[PDB]
DNA sequence: ATTTCGAAAAATGAGAT
DNA sequence: CTAGATCTCATTTTTCGAAAT
DNA sequence: ATTTCGAAAAATGAGAT
DNA sequence: CTAGATCTCATTTTTCGAAAT
């Protein structure tokens, strides 16, 4: 499209091998990112170290854009790359400006900061009024969502392991296990090994 | 401030009283709200009605944006008032315009939209590795730094149910109660019926 | 506005499970 | 194993509308 | 350099508390 | 109660960098 071709034209582009982290939680912010190619897993974690995957951006996702509209913010989490990306950078102050030329960029961010927000806020409840069982359901039919989610004549199908389901709703990778199978048996989910099969 | 002024000069002010409803999870959007005088309760419920807050918005604060970003888009959550409000409404189409007669006022609804994001991530991590104690030990504090709180000669005062507690921080009004009386063994807080004083 | 007075509606805890 | 969830009523606390200050 | 391969590692399955 | 967390061990799958082609 027309725009963000402009856009990136300002940015400085950069590689990140995968699991190499692009940003630091408690790091000042003056950043906003850009990924032209590859994902990311955004993610927090508790006082022991222990993880838990707040959401995962693909291509055409913004990365940091947070600390962009108040002077000394915090970056709020950290971005893993899970694959090789290629992710364009620019400064708050610069941006900045290519928005005072043309806030049709803006309008882009905001889009994206909104969706989140119905997403994160989707999760919250979730947390709350669902169980596992409940939790593990809906976070495999958003995985099946995914971009990196290939297909299945039995509905799709995804790549990932009971360990990194369990940081994602928040229980043990037993827990996850446990009802994993429960779903196979009745014939909802092809589980065999890191690799998952929704049927839908 | 102008920008603000020139805001209101296109909107439609309407008025609800405490405990009214404004917006119906599940409509269509097609309207934006800016809180001019009272605060509201933003909360999503289950099928069986279960009611989570997930956030309370003041005076000030925009209300009703996220669907303006995407064609076809459903209220993501009530908002009931919590006080009595007077609001200022106004269309997605008509706000289209103005962000393109001044992006200034877009900008600022970016940035509301940034910090309630920053807050629901963190809300997601305190669920996550929180014991209920901490979470209600959490909200309490957060509470006596609502803008509604009461100043109190050992601290701040609040008014709030055990109900609407553990529709904070997930969890049976008979939890929050017992850990409530334990707050109070260790002199932490005095709990009389609704009010509570969170001691300085 | 708000302090009062009598319902009627809400919100609680107790402790068993 | 163990934080918490649930379920039940008997009991408080509040809320709400009308009335006065 | 890019591809093939057999350990260490990472991820799990089980069963008791 | 009772969904899930923890722990311990023993088995499978993957990950990967030496070697090979
Ligand atoms: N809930 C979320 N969903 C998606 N991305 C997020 C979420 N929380 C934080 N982020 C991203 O993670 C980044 C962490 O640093 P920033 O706060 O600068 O910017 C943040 C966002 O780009
Ligand atoms: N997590 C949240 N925090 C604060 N406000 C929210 C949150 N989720 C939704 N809202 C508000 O509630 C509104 C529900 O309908 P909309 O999607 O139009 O816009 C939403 C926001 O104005």
């Amino acid at each position: 499209d027309p725009t963000l071709e402009w856009f990136l034209s300002h940015c400085h582009i950069h590689k990140y091998p995968s699991k190499s982290t692009l940003i630091h939680q408690g790091e000042k912010a003056e950043t906003l990112y850009y990924i032209v190619k590859g994902s990311v897993a955004v993610l927090i974690k508790d006082e022991e170290g222990k993880e838990m995957i707040l959401s995962y951006l693909n291509q055409g996702d913004f990365i940091g854009e947070l600390g962009l509209f108040e002077e000394g913010q915090e970056r709020s989490a950290w971005v893993r790359a899970k694959t090789a990306c290629e992710v364009a950078e620019i400064s708050y102050k610069k941006f900045r400006q290519l928005i005072q030329v043309n806030p049709d960029i803006l309008m882009r961010l905001s889009a994206q900061m909104a969706r989140r927000l119905q997403v994160t806020s989707e999760k919250v409840g979730n947390l709350a009024f669902l169980d596992v069982t409940g939790r593990i359901a809906q976070t495999l039919l958003n995985l099946a969502k995914q971009p990196d989610a290939m297909t299945h004549p039995d509905g799709m199908q995804i790549k990932i392991t009971r360990q990194e389901i369990g940081q994602i709703v928040g229980c043990s990778r037993e827990t996850v296990g446990r009802i994993l199978k429960m779903l196979e048996d009745q014939n909802l989910i092809s589980a065999h090994g890191k690799t998952i099969v929704v049927y839908g």
